[PDB]
């Protein structure tokens, strides 16, 4: 089991990925995709009057306000616009790619952030309608059902809240939680950026190797507490969790998946 | 087998229908559910400044421009808009929905109509770029697959081209296409009316029964070859199929499919 997380930033080459990854499962090998869209998203949403808008916490820690309307363009590029490009994509190439999203057959399901704070005016508020959270349970016999019939998933947040809402939530944690799940081989995480690097936006700043043994080091720190956190420690505790190599690699080239599984990026194990 | 075709006009009560359709499902009725959204597709079309546009055949007969750029919204509004508002209602109302376009494991595939003749300033011209066609083949392999699972299917457009293109093309024709491969008990359409009618739009003028032993008859001529021909015979054909009853019903009002399964519409046999 492979498991690609395919970035929403800008210049995303899904012609670049469909056909890696379409050659990749020809080839016999286990994918499992994930997509994003956020950049899509807030270019559709500012075009249909509704701009983002971002909370920011006491921290903080800014996060999207994902109102009911958000949601809803989040529903129509994720689920509409980017999971079936990239399906068709697939189809094209010779694989035979099914999109869904985490509200399809229970996918994906967590809690969701029913009440969170931000700080508005220099005064600190509660918003209830945020729809927003975690991902704690995969509908994995689903997953298995499909790859047995030698379908690629091709999957997506919006997940399903307890309470049966739609919610967005981290598509790095779900990749990380299939991974993990599935004791991948490899996790890896595409983007506009050639890995994770010391001085942004220097790409020769790339690096090359994070050894889980020391990522308490102060040379690891740097990112481990910078920019980049989440991305990081998610994919330490990846490896932890029994993946064998978490790799941070560059979505815009040609053979992208390849070149990562090749090592070219950076690999945390 | 059930096949229920939700309609894409104005003022559907899709809350209404979702709720019905998972009191039958828990029930243990087989259902499969196939949707639209030209309405919602439009207005925002209208909105992010691509307006529908229309060819007039030289009948003609006029049939959307779907163009990549509306397929795309297409592709948000149907797949991503509708679908997954389904699916959440059906998760809400305890029944386990999977929404599926026809791109994902090549569920509908079919032929694009490459070139297209329509009349523009009383000249006729030839349109290459339209991206529309027919449905020939399911992946019934697959719906039987997740119907065998539990799922509800939640099914709707695009379909696949041969030459694995995304297509706009006939949702009431993958219905009853459906409902023939299944040998559907009932093969209900929900619309904004409740039913065929022989004065539009007064609703007295409900016609409750169209024997196909009778379709050739001059009573029946009025609707086979007026405004709704091409859902009239369809329907015809499915019976002829072997799909015991086509049901055209109201989608605005209460328990829209149960009471289009208790013969409260047009029942086509
Ligand atoms: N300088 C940077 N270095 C690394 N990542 C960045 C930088 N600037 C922005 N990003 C990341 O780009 C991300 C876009 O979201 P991403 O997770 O790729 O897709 P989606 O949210 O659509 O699944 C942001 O969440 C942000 O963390
Ligand atoms: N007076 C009318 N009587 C019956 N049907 C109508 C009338 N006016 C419009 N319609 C139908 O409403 C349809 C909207 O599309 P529909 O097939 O319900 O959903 P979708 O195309 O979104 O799947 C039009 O194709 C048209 O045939």
């Amino acid at each position: 089991m492979i498991v690609v997380k395919v970035g929403g930033a800008e210049g995303i080459n899904y012609e670049a990925v469909a056909k890696d990854a379409a050659s990749l499962w020809k080839e016999g090998v286990k994918l499992l995709l994930v997509h994003g869209g956020s950049a899509e998203t807030n270019k559709v949403a500012e075009a249909l009057g509704h701009p983002p808008r971002f909370l920011t916490h006491p921290g903080g820690q800014v996060s999207r306000l994902t109102d009911r309307k958000t949601l809803e363009i989040f529903e129509m590029v994720y689920c509409g616009l980017v999971n079936k490009r990239l399906v068709e994509l697939l189809q094209k190439e010779g694989a035979n790619a099914i999109g869904l999203s985490g509200l399809d057959g229970r996918l994906f399901v967590g809690r969701r952030k029913t009440a969170v704070k931000y700080v508005e005016n220099g005064k600190v508020k509660v918003h209830r309608g945020d729809y927003t959270g975690t991902v704690e349970e995969v509908n994995k016999a689903l997953l298995d059902l499909l790859l047995q019939a030698g379908y690629l998933p091709v999957l997506t947040p919006p997940a399903l809240s307890y309470e049966n809402e739609a919610i967005n939530t981290d598509g790095d944690q779900i990749a990380a939680l299939l991974a993990t799940l599935y004791g991948a081989e490899a996790l890896v995480y595409l983007s506009n950026v050639p890995g994770l690097l010391a001085r942004y936006p220097d790409e020769a700043s790339l690096v090359r190797e994070i050894p889980v043994e020391r990522i308490e080091d102060p040379e690891y720190l740097a990112l481990a507490q910078g920019r980049m956190k989440r991305k990081v420690m998610g994919a330490v505790e990846a490896v932890r969790g029994g993946v064998k190599r978490v790799v941070f690699a560059d979505a815009r080239v040609e053979n992208p998946i390849r070149r990562a599984l090749s090592g070219e990026g950076t690999v945390v194990r």
